C-alpha cells in the first residue's frame, strides 16, 4: 500500500491538533499528505520540503472534487488515514465514499481520527437530554451502514450519528471535554459505547515532543519569538478574548464589534461592571476568523498588547505563557483554562434574554453550568450590558 494521510479541517481547534499530529511525522518527507486549507497558510520554507503534499478546498463541509484529481495521481494500492471534525464528519466523508465506489479494491480506509470542531458538538448534545440514547445509537449504526452502501445521508438523529463510526472503522475521538461525557448522566449509554475509543484534547502531548519538533510546530501555527517577547514584563496579565460570527451581513458584523469593544471596556475601566483592577496589564486575543471584528477592536483600544488573531489561544498554555486572568465571550478556549484564571465568561444569543429563566435555557449556558465553569448567580449576556 501507499499511505495517504488526509487532514480535512481548517477550523482552529481541530487544525491545531492535526498540525501536532503532522509534527510527530514531520521528518518523513515522502508520505503523501492532503490538507483542507490554503497552501499559503503554512510557511513555504517548510512545505516546499515535502514531495507529496497537496492542499484542497473545503466548501459546504465537503472537500471539493480536486481531492479526486489528487488521489487519481496515486495509482498504487492506497490506505487512507482520515482526520476530520466530529460535527461535520458525515458530510466531509461523502466525497470519499463517492470515490471509493469507483475504486473499491485499491482504495481503503485505514483509520479515522475525529476531533471536536469546537463547542457546537456540546451545545447540540444538550438538546438530546430527554431522548432514548441507547436506541438512538442502534438506529444510527444501521443508518451509517446504509450510508456506506448507498452513499446517501439519512439519519434520524444527526447529533448522535456523529459518534457511531466505530461500528465501521478503526476510530479514535479527541474531545474538547471528556468530563462532559462523565458528568452528563443522560449520556451514560454513549460513554459506555465509546469506552476505550477516546482521549481528551490534552495539549500535554506537546511536552512529549522533541525540542526540535516543538520548534517546527511553533513555526507551523505561527508562534514566533516576538509573540514570546509580548509576555516579557513581570507585571500581571489579563487577556481579553474575542469572538466572531459566520455572517456576511454588515450590521450583524458591526453589532459584534461594537458589543465586543464595549465588553472590553467593562473589564478594563473602573466604571465597568467587570473591572478587574489596575494591577493587570491588558492584552487582546482576537478570534482567528474574526477579521474586521478584530480590526475594529485594534482601531479603538487604548493601551493594549495585541496577540495576533491567527495564533490559537491554546498555544499559550503549551508554551507556558498563560496570563493570570482571562475574560471575554464564551469560546472553546475556556475549556482549556484552569478555573482560577477566569475573570468572566460572557454569552450571546439571537433571542433577547430578559431574565434568569431565559438564560438557563441557553444551550451554551447549560453546557458550562453542567461542567461547573460558571454558576447561576452571575450569568451575563452582552446586550444586557450598557454603553460606556
Ligand atoms: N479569541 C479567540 C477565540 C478562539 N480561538 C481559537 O478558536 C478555537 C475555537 O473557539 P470558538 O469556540 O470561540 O470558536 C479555540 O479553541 C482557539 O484555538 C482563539 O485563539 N482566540
Amino acid at each position: 500500500s501507499k499511505t495517504i494521510t488526509i487532514y480535512l479541517d481548517h477550523a482552529s481547534l481541530p487544525t491545531l491538533n492535526q498540525l501536532m499530529h503532522f509534527t510527530k511525522e514531520s521528518e518523513d518527507k515522502e508520505t503523501a499528505r492532503i490538507f483542507g486549507f490554503s497552501r499559503f497558510k503554512l510557511p513555504e520554507k517548510i512545505t516546499e520540503q515535502y514531495n507529496n503534499i497537496h492542499f484542497v478546498e473545503i466548501k459546504n463541509n465537503r472537500p471539493t472534487e480536486d481531492i479526486f484529481t489528487i488521489l487519481d495521481q496515486y495509482p498504487e494500492k492506497l490506505e487512507l488515514d482520515l482526520h476530520l471534525n466530529i460535527a461535520h464528519s458525515i458530510q466531509l466523508f461523502h466525497p470519499i465514499l463517492q470515490y471509493r465506489f469507483k475504486h473499491p479494491d485499491r482504495i481503503s480506509i485505514k483509520s479515522l481520527n475525529l476531533y471536536d470542531d469546537g463547542t457546537m458538538e456540546y451545545v447540540d448534545l444538550e438538546k438530546e437530554e430527554n431522548k432514548d440514547i441507547k436506541s438512538a445509537i442502534k438506529k444510527a449504526e444501521k443508518q451509517l451502514s446504509d450510508y456506506l452502501l448507498t452513499g446517501k445521508i439519512n439519519f434520524d438523529n444527526p447529533t448522535l450519528a456523529r459518534y457511531v463510526w466505530q461500528s465501521q472503522y478503526p476510530v479514535k475521538y479527541h474531545f474538547l471535554s471528556t468530563e462532559y461525557f462523565e458528568k452528563a448522566e443522560f449520556l451514560q449509554p454513549l460513554k459506555t459505547y465509546l469506552a476505550g475509543k477516546y482521549q481528551k484534547m490534552d495539549w500535554s502531548a506537546y511536552e512529549k515532543l522533541s525540542p526540535e519538533q516543538q520548534t517546527f510546530y511553533l513555526k507551523l501555527v505561527g508562534f514566533s519569538d516576538e509573540t514570546k517577547q509580548l509576555f516579557h514584563t513581570e507585571q500581571t496579565k489579563f487577556i481579553f478574548t474575542g469572538t466572531t460570527t459566520w455572517e456576511g451581513n454588515t450590521d450583524i458584523r458591526e453589532y459584534y464589534a461594537k458589543q465586543q469593544l464595549n465588553l472590553l471596556k467593562h473589564f478594563t475601566h473602573s466604571e465597568g461592571d467587570l473591572f478587574i483592577g489596575d494591577q493587570y496589564k491588558i492584552y487582546f486575543k482576537g478570534h482567528p476568523r474574526g477579521g474586521d471584528i478584530n480590526d475594529y477592536i485594534l482601531k479603538h483600544a487604548k493601551d493594549i498588547t495585541n496577540i495576533p488573531a491567527n495564533i490559537s489561544f491554546e498555544i499559550l498554555m503549551m508554551t507556558g505563557l498563560l496570563p493570570d486572568k482571562v475574560g471575554g465571550v464564551a469560546s472553546s478556549l475556556y475549556f482549556s483554562l484552569p478555573k482560577e484564571k477566569i475573570s468572566h465568561i460572557i454569552f450571546t444569543s439571537n433571542k433577547k434574554i430578559k431574565n434568569k429563566e431565559d438564560a438557563l435555557n441557553d444551550p451554551y449556558v447549560r453546557v458550562m453550568l453542567r461542567l461547573g465553569m460558571i454558576d447561576k448567580s452571575q450569568i451575563i449576556f452582552w446586550d444586557s450590558l450598557k454603553q460606556l
